[PDB]
């Protein structure tokens, strides 16, 4: 793969990602480093409004417009929700919103934290020659002490780095099947399921890293947005660009390009059918970054792996890619058992809604079987 943004240590992940913002923009990681205390002491929000209008035109590189793409989102989100109590500003400062907006159309991105903002490029290592292990590892931003937004961002970026041992696979797979060398393929289909097999026990780290009552009462909070949110029923006004209210979506792992490239990959079509599963996973695909939003464009263009297995009669081969789909089902499976822990159960102490979203999803990955 060539320029589609994919590393083949980390995936999707951001490489590398920078810490520290050129000394022009001191104003704004002061507010983002000390998040929890401007919040608690409810000095944030007046800290915003007496900002300056900064210019991104001394944001050059890569690293650098991703980091201010993640350290305006965390503030925007600190903004917008305040301590987390309903109290909730409808107006984003021009002199923030203006930077923010002129950087996400730059990026090709919504002006919005995703997934790709505090997952993807919010992590570092802490000793910079040990391996990527949750305990060398730390995130750049949280919401508030307590919040447990390093076991939930690091353990969702843990995940997407086992995958992307399975990533660097695909191209492999594709040339197996018009070069035709059938046990070329399986051996790959065998090594996709086994990485997607081992992928599944990191999912098992967020039960030592995240609090359910703190996960749901406080952290989904702050990664909430404005589209048929009630708290801000027409939307954002981001003041300075558009005079009309903006509705964009929340911080969602719909988002995340992980489980889609394989659902493409496999021949799982999750994004057809009108439903309002097959529905919100197609959107999402705007609050992806371009590079990994095309790399999918890619793999729904070349022939269908699906569609060659089944072709052949080859009961190996039935066998190796019933063994990447039993896999995500697997993995779905698991997850969904996490979201009846941590949300469900402490809804019950709008969810509802959710959980039928991911059996929805699971039951596509399954009806996919041969
Ligand atoms: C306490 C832990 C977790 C909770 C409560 C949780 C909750 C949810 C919920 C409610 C959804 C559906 C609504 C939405 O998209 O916002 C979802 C979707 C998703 N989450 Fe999680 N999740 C957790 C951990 C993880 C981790 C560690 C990953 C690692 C990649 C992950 C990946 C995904 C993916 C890929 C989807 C899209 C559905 C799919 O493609 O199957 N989740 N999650
Ligand atoms: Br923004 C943002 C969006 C999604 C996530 C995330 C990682 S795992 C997971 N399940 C549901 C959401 N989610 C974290 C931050």
């Amino acid at each position: 793969s060539k320029e589609y943004h994919i590393d083949e240590e980390v995936g999707f992940a951001l490489p590398n990602p920078q810490e520290n913002l050129p000394d022009f923009y001191n104003d704004w990681m002061f507010i983002a480093k000390h998040l929890p205390d401007l919040i608690e002491s409810g000095q944030l929000r007046e800290r915003v409004e007496k900002l300056n209008m900064l210019s991104i035109d001394h944001l050059t590189d890569h690293k650098s417009q991703r980091l201010a793409r993640l350290v305006l989102g965390c503030i925007t989100m600190a903004y917008v929700w305040g301590k987390g109590h309903g109290d909730v500003r409808k107006v984003l400062p021009r002199n923030i919103a203006v930077p923010y907006c002129q950087l996400s159309k730059k990026l090709e991105l919504p002006p919005i934290l995703v997934y790709a903002d505090c997952v993807l490029a919010n992590w570092k290592k802490k000793d910079p020659n040990k391996p990527l292990t949750y305990e060398n590892m730390d995130v750049l931003f949280s919401f508030r002490d307590g919040d447990c937004s390093k076991g939930f961002f690091l353990v969702s970026l843990l995940v997407e780095i086992a995958a992307a041992s399975a990533i660097k696979v695909i191209p492999t797979v594709f040339k197996a099947m018009q070069m035709q060398e059938r046990d070329t393929l399986l051996k790959a289909l065998l090594e996709i399921a086994s990485c997607l097999e081992k992928a599944l026990q990191v999912f098992h780290q967020i039960h030592d890293h995240v609090n359910p009552k703190a996960f749901f009462s406080v952290l989904r909070i702050y990664l909430s947005g404005w589209k048929g949110n009630p708290q801000l029923s027409d939307g954002l006004v981001y003041e300075g660009f558009w005079e009309d209210p903006k509705e964009f979506a929340g911080g969602s792992a719909g988002q995340s390009s992980v489980f889609q490239c394989f659902d493409v990959l496999l021949g799982i079509q999750q994004t057809a059918g009108g439903g309002h599963a097959a529905q919100f996973l197609q959107d999402m695909r705007r609050y992806m970054p371009p590079a990994h939003r095309n790399f999918l464009c890619s793999l729904e263009s070349n022939p269908s792996v699906r569609e060659f297995v089944l072709s052949k009669g080859d009961a190996g081969l039935r066998e190796a890619y019933d063994a990447c789909v039993k896999a995500l089902v697997s993995l779905r499976s698991y997850h969904l058992q996490i979201v009846t822990k941590y949300i469900l159960i402490p809804a019950s102490q709008g969810g509802t809604d959710l959980m039928n979203f991911l059996k929805t999803v699971r039951s596509t990955t399954e009806k996919s079987l041969l």
